[PDB]
């Protein structure tokens, strides 16, 4: 009581109160802090089972309770990837309607059609500090130098951790005297955002050393130089890609595509041509699809993934084609960052769903990573095969 | 538990459920229906307050539970407005540390700053379909019949809502014979996405048969053309806009950037050049800001709103400037979809977050879009000012 | 005579003083002779030219030294179903690129056995975005309100510049804290309307800073052109909005001309197109879905004396192929072609020479003339799928 | 003659088949004729010519009519310190557009009297990019995996078509759905290398084909140029990795000198580049974030007889101009511009003259004429934003 008082005076700020009273008192006294200003009750965001202290440690602050997202799924879905095989029931956590509907439609479909062939292309964690220099001639001179002395570098920046690992610093960007050198990490089974940072801290710092060593003078400005590139839609991420690229295909017989999907083959091809590929295009769109960042959300969201990231997973490309047999149907996401452990995946509930899974813990990454490429193309195909049908009917 | 072996035996669906046994039993037996295919036990995904009736019905498919996001706040944020005036205290809900102390951080500085000076300068919501036409000739009287009947599609778009309100119709794109017209609408308080596809399906179908009555044979394949543009990250949304469009700003003393952010004004505007502005550039980004995308996306969830559209958040370019008396600071976001009704916001924990900025119902939008343009600069500021800090101590 | 050549060593007098004191005519065989010196070479062809060199150096050059000769070719016949171009065309190309004339030609003569290219207009209007700046946000709202209810006051303002450009719009107007940008929309006429814009907008600016300063809101422009035009660069205001003319160009060949002339399948050209002009330029984020624009633009622009900058915004655009249940169905869509029939490069005498050679010197002509660019690109775009095409089939057996 | 003339009328026989019947000279005047006839008009001047008609017919122009005469003009004196460039230079710009060539004489002039230009070659490459079609996105993975392994075999196929080109590198390489982009990236010495790639690169393809025919994995390509090079098309992956050769020149200027030359201050010229260069060109989404790149490029371009349509490629970069302690730093980084000193229109009597002027017509004389290209870009660029300063103090 004596403890609210202070709070309205704006004698105490509520971000030590964790440190007076008990961190879950603390949140108890937060929450009723704020519905005296507001003046409102509340009653929902009170109840909470997850663990209130290893919350405020690791995930948020200046806690009050918690919002509950609804919790669906969709299954059963065949996947016939490398690290994941067999019937899947994804868990999806969203708040719009009918997009669970529209991936278990798809999952459906699929199973019963032999299942989504999925491929990790590539899996790497970036960042790209910016760092200022003299002249042209000393960003000449320092990109000359980190290419040789890589492996010293590597060296350095793999004693900062016992999982992650370097393995190159490709491409190296120059602007007049700032240099964009890009790291490229191993993240191991971790999403790797802190971890990469921690590495390149110390990788800079040592070359900013050695370089003085040579009356070379650098600085870094700023270990996130935008060219990473973190939670914002880029090029360098569509065509270089980051975190995991993944590539999804389906080959459907146009007997399975009239019985399941009620379309043609090459209603399918019409409706992506024209959407898919020259919608996005007139339009100066990045991502050449249709549903990616939906399925991403409800997920990513479900599995405690970094909701900024979406913003990264609504790139790629939808390639549908007519074949001879039927239609030849693939999702390509270039970039797709990703983990089975730290961050928001500790949280109580978002740790079950990837037990449900059997994608929690360590060795289980690239395992998430197929079950994410499989689930987009399901959603994707439910979706265009759904607009393609009326793409037939409006057609007469 | 009789129904429990029919689900095994795939004798009955998951969707089924909810019509034989009651919907709030139905989720308790699906999830015990994933419990015994996954082998794994869930404790916490069974606990929910939200009412599961109503989240069936608008929300979700196949509910087994809810995801408990912890939900944190930020603030007090002097908001100097058009809609929203005084200090705000901001709830956010995400799974990453440090993100609501950043945004916390800024809500203070800012606070001591006279606050943010936000401004609303559109709101609107678009939807482009994809129109086959028979040659480039059809195309072209397609754009101009569209022209000039605008006021008669105005009445057909509003017929199906007393909420909407159709604008424009603006650009018109063509490619070879196909037409990609943006529906341009007013959606009061909502989001609007369902309400445009409603309204803009109806405008389609009267611009059908009304251009079939002079022998000119087109046809929609698809309402959302991949031109709207919709959760991806697209230039026309950048121009253009989409959704709400804010812009916030500060004007901060030399005296107040020693004092609270320990930086001085001439290192902010280097970070935010050589970060925000040339490395976005040359990765060819869309993005040129630092954190829009981990700000909307705390606030997004919190209050209800499309996860997906976090995509749309993440546009956007902060402009830092070094005047005489200290620094200009602002925010540009010309892409933010938001609603205080409908959707998300409809579930319990959501609405009592909106309710406690007090943006909960009718003739709140406006205001929510202020806030959130406001926080926005909040934690871009505190962020910006961070890595100069970092930028001064290494420049010595 | 020659001690003016040797005032020019000394740098007494600098190179762009001699046309006042000797004749022009005379003054570019001194600064030629200057810098043959300097560099200590030779040269025989440059000092070649039957232009006009005194209306050269008044209107298109300085520091003239002579003249560079680009080979001028032709592809023909194109047979062009528009609504300002009819008939069979002979098409003037000027290029140092072998095979491309070749290519054009091969195009032409397969698109005309079948009838021809159908080509329209879809739009004509060149733009200039200034960049303003205001105090503060809520003053760009205020300009950017001010502008679009006083349209008809600025109009008049801007129109009184020109007899032939005509303020058609100011959209969209873009605010980026307090700088707007506003993208101002002139109908041109026959020319291109580079300057023309720039007269009349930079008068409708300052009418607008004095009018804002009459109700206390003091703003003042940076610069006319603020990077939104988009001017001479690859943007994609410019692929969306259009800019200069926007044309699109079609054709429907039969399945049986296509084994006949082009000696490939209607599926082949579907496939080539959707991997490479679709595909390809999508994951490697480019805004040309095209194959050859770039190239057949630059051609024509030499010959007809169009900006040679402006091969930059004629290289967007999207090339559409889709097998049809008769054959295909081919077009070519290109948002961005700045061109123009009177003024700027189309005055000098070998590029007004190929001008008169399509009937479209002059008035009246720019949109016959923007109809000619959109169908030499379509048939150079069909010949060069329809060959690749041919090897993707003999490969894939 | 006059037989002859009325069979092309007839159409008996082409304008294409006039070079074996009659003199390749004479077959340019009937060719001229024929068309003068069919347009009924007469032509005076594109018949001068003094260009060898016979080597041109061969290498540089098909169905030769005459030839197009281009007003060439100079710029200087141009005070180059670069690492194969120094000292002043004139040089030789051809346009038709008038004040062009004044713009970058003043901008050379005010350079040379401030020390010069500091330019620097970051990388030298040419790149072809072909799409090859594979089964399935695992076979895709296969043959990357196989290029990666057997580069030293490919290049070895690939270099023994040339004397002068070496395979250094197969990177990035692109895989959507099934469709593989490999981007080789060739050093091509002192030629442009268009030709040399396309006949190296399609000896390494029918390599790559055959040698995994014998691991019953079946590819075909498709087309050697996959739209991934990428040629004469703007696009992100030649603003990244870069294409051709990659320029950054540089200057150092005194507030005095600002104030005498350039007739402005330092802190005007920084806020024009700020709110036009880079602000300006971010919101309507351009991948130009310069003045006057693609002008003085084509100009240039023009005069030594480069491919007109790579002025696409050179209009890409940013501009960077930043208030120092003494003045101003000024940059210009052109990542994309392909040019070259042998073969192609470089041969050209009057264009081989120009480089002559220059010193850079020959061998190991590339690099010292992408040299010369990147000054003179700054001496234009500089010209520009200075004097556009001038109007935003005075406006001021
Ligand atoms: O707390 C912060 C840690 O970062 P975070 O929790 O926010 O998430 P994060 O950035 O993704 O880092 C994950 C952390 O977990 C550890 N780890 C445990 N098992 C791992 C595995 N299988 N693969 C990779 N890393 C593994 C790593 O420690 P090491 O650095 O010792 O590898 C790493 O620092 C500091
Ligand atoms: O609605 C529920 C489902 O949500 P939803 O997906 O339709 O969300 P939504 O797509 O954003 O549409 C909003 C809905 O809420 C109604 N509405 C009531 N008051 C409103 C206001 N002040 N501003 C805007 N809309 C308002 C509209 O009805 P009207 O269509 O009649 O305007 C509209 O159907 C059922
Ligand atoms: O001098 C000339 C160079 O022109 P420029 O470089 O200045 O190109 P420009 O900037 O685009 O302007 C063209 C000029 O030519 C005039 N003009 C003459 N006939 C015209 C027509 N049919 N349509 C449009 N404009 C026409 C216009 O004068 P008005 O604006 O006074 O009509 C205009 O100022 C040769
Ligand atoms: C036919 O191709 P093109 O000449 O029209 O254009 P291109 O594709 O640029 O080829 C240039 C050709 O010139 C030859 N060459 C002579 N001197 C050279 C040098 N210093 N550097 C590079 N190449 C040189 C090479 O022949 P080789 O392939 O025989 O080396 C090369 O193929
Ligand atoms: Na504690
Ligand atoms: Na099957």
């Amino acid at each position: 009581n004596e403890i609210l008082e202070k709070l309205l005076k704006k004698e105490i700020k509520p971000y030590q109160l964790d440190d007076l009273v008990g961190e879950k008192e603390a949140i108890e006294l937060r929450r009723k802090y704020i519905e005296k200003i507001s003046q409102v009750e509340t009653k929902h965001i009170g109840h909470y089972t997850i663990d209130e202290k290893e919350a405020m440690k690791k995930n948020i602050e200046n806690m009050i309770g918690a919002v509950q997202i609804p919790l669906g799924f969709a299954g059963p879905l065949k996947i016939n990837g490398k690290y994941a095989n067999g019937e899947f029931y994804v868990p999806l956590a969203t708040t719009e309607g009918a997009l669970v509907a529209s991936v278990n439609r798809g999952c459906s479909i699929v199973t019963k059609c032999g299942g989504v062939t999925v491929r990790v292309i590539d899996d790497k964690m970036t960042r790209a500090p910016v760092i200022k220099t003299e002249s042209v001639i000393d960003a000449v001179k320092l990109k000359e130098w980190i290419k040789e002395n890589f492996q010293r570098i590597k060296e350095v920046a793999e004693s900062t951790t016992r999982h992650g690992k370097l393995i190159d610093i490709n491409p190296i960007l120059i602007v007049g005297r700032y240099v964009y050198p890009r790291f490229v990490y191993k993240t191991g089974d971790a999403m790797g955002m802190n971890m990469v940072t921690i590495a390149t801290e110390k990788a800079c710092n040592f070359i900013e050393e050695e370089l003085k060593k040579e009356n070379i003078n650098i600085h870094t400005v700023a270990l996130s130089g935008n060219a990473c590139v973190d939670k914002k839609p880029a090029g360098i991420n569509l065509i270089e890609g980051r975190g995991k690229s993944i590539i999804a295909e389906v080959f459907l017989k146009e007997e399975e595509i009239k019985k399941y999907l009620k379309t043609t083959s090459k209603a399918i091809e019409q409706v992506n041509m024209y959407k898919n590929l020259i919608g996005s295009a007139i339009s100066n769109s990045m991502g050449f699809n249709a549903h990616y960042a939906n399925i991403i959300g409800a997920l990513f969201l479900a599995t405690g993934q970094d909701e900024a990231h979406i913003v990264e997973g609504s790139l790629g490309i939808t390639v549908a084609e007519c074949t001879e047999d039927g239609v030849y149907f693939s999702v390509t996401l270039p970039d797709v960052p990703v983990g089975t452990v730290g961050g928001g995946t500790r949280v109580e509930t978002q740790k079950e769903c990837l037990e449900l899974l059997g994608c929690h813990g360590g060795d289980k990454a690239l395992k998430f990573a197929e079950i994410v490429g499989a689930t987009v193309l399901a959603g994707e195909l439910s979706l265009i095969g759904a607009l393609s049908v009326g793409h037939l009917a409006r057609a007469h």
